[PDB]
């Protein structure tokens, strides 16, 4: 009867994201991770790689599924038969923008957005900073799932 | 299988609170509104009045129940067989403090806290400001449930 | 004797902007809406369209006029014989940047900037989010003036 | 035709407040400084002292007048035949609370609140911190008007 | 040649505070922990207990010393022959107030204040929340030094 | 024994930056200003110009040296034999992002980041806003060192 969508680019998924997936799966009957397409072309990992990384990092969550999102998040959400979005907060989150989008999403489709603080140990990782640090030779392996580290190292070597 | 607690002093409940109750009830199988006791004595409405006002303002929510909370919120939550708290954000929310408590609550009891932005029209009411304005003769009746306005007017007259 | 400038790109004007125009016109003898040019070319509506949309959306404000701005806002302001800017705050406003600019504008030209919170119902619309949602097929017609909706729909059809 | 109210406890007035008075007087035909009563008794300077300090610190502002406020600020404002409040922002301002009050004041009485950033040199003084520092023997004389320093020193000696 | 003061009430000291002590001691030749007196009487631990808890929790920091502070922090700082204060940031810090005080402290005594983010694992503990949780029976032992837990448990038993 | 790095693009250095250099030099035995390379090519001043401007603006700081940074800031810091970064806060600073980077920098290299509020008079200048205003003909000469104004005027004339 209950369901939530966890939308994002996940380029790549981090342990911060996985923390949020785990909490959504614990509180909702079904969770759908919506991987948004990168239309303007310029990400690090292509869509298939991002799906695989999320799937491989979430095998311990039987009530969670992974799907590609297209168009408005609220359209995807309602297409899943749901009316809730679950999003993580971490250090560096643009929360004012997240609030603006949440209020807009409520306005246009009646979809609620629930925010949850990510675990402190994963509160400073973001996809973008993780990539930037790793590209410059820094070790972020404790902040990403092993399926992601495997792929990141390959791009390095 | 799913449940959330909505804790607060509700002295008195506002339409901002009710907005949040409605969204929790739409997303969780069961919702429990936990009315905290005022230990240091100094609220406007006594416990029984606060319970009644919440009950009367939530008759349209069949999966919601009202109970008095004692001790740590996380103790009450876990006593309800749940592991989630749902709290509203509005203008004037001390969000840094709410985040601190959420991280502490997660640490001590494993309880997740989900934050949701209250509807814009109810985003500037708070129990405290509602009381202060009404005591000084201002009309806040559009921001409180009719069961609360009834009681507020009585204290005025 | 009193006057304020309301500067912006207005691509397109929203009811959030109009709310702010109305409050400036109520508090100042004259208001000038300064539509900034888009130098690096990349907006949705060209300058003439933006002027028309603002004019058509403000016919109820007899003491308000619309002009194209060029160069520093403070140069435009002082060219209007004024020393005040009126700007709206809404959800998602980069207020730190607005404050930085206000302090800089005061420093270089002695111009004061007055900030006013937009009405809650219009607090989550922005030109950019309105366009993005509409382009993806979402209904934002309640958050934009009818002169803008008319033009937006035409670009859709 | 235009007017603004500048409300506060002014216990005592600071150069931060005077900065804001000056900007209101430059932009509005008339300005009224509303000194709020201290009902629960516990300020440093009594009402008459606060009025005198504001008057003496504003002799260079011919279109500004000083009055004691009673009850809701919006009641005082409308009693002045005005519909605008002008308030300063400085370091340490509880802006979320100021926003909440502004939205509430708009809701109950249709009164607009304009916020303006205080001059950087006066951005870290507040009545409360000024008193606390001076009581402990610190020199805050550059951040307060001479009429206030005169009175502060007397309480010291 | 270099020195910093770490001021606070430390009622009681937390691992968040100790984290900050460690970083100051690593970056400055000498560190002085200034324990402020509680003038209005109402803390949990008396001055001697607070000193002991800090001393016992910092035996691994040979260049750190503990002293009682009286009066303005900047007076204490300059009495130590120093011109720097080091303060931690954590979740729930009133940073605007900390900034206001820092700018005031710079103004009155030329003392600089350096802010450092506490370690994520200790970012949600504060003296006040630690006491409140423990008094209600919650386990905060991982967030406080063992010398503090020893004393906290005694007050419980 | 003590040292700090002050990293930035300094395109160009402002008096806000110099304020921070001065405070670092007063509190640490050695300070290194790390000028980051602009890899994606698009700054106003080339690397040699930026170095010269910083050097010329810091002749009064004998314990400060200027060097070009390459790669991760923490790699540069540790290459200097240091473990501290000193960064300024001003109006418009993206402090959430600065905090995220600080926590990440601590995680990957054990390097501490100390934040200090810039002097109020220099709190609203940034390299980017200074350039934008000057390019549009505004006078920012009081907010930049004379070595920078000299070069800025040359580009104008």
């Amino acid at each position: 009867m209950t369901g939530a969508v966890c939308p994002g680019s996940f380029d790549p998924v981090t342990l911060g994201h996985v923390d949020i997936f785990e909490r959504a799966a614990a509180q909702f009957d079904e969770v759908v991770v919506a991987i948004l397409v990168n239309p303007a072309k310029t990400g690090m990992f292509d869509l298939d790689e991002r799906i695989a990384m999320v799937k491989e990092s979430t095998t311990h969550l039987p009530n969670l599924r992974v799907q590609v999102g297209h168009g408005l998040v609220v359209d995807f959400v309602r297409s899943c038969g749901m009316t809730a979005i679950v999003k993580g907060l971490r250090t560096g989150t643009d929360f004012e923008y997240e609030l603006q989008m949440a209020q807009m999403n409520k306005h246009i489709a009646g979809v609620d957005t629930f925010f949850v603080a990510t675990a402190p140990r994963y509160s400073f990782v973001s996809s973008s900073l993780a990539k930037e640090v790793a590209m410059l030779g820094g070790d972020v392996s404790e902040l990403l799932p092993e399926p992601v580290n495997r792929r990141l190292r390959d791009r390095l070597n």
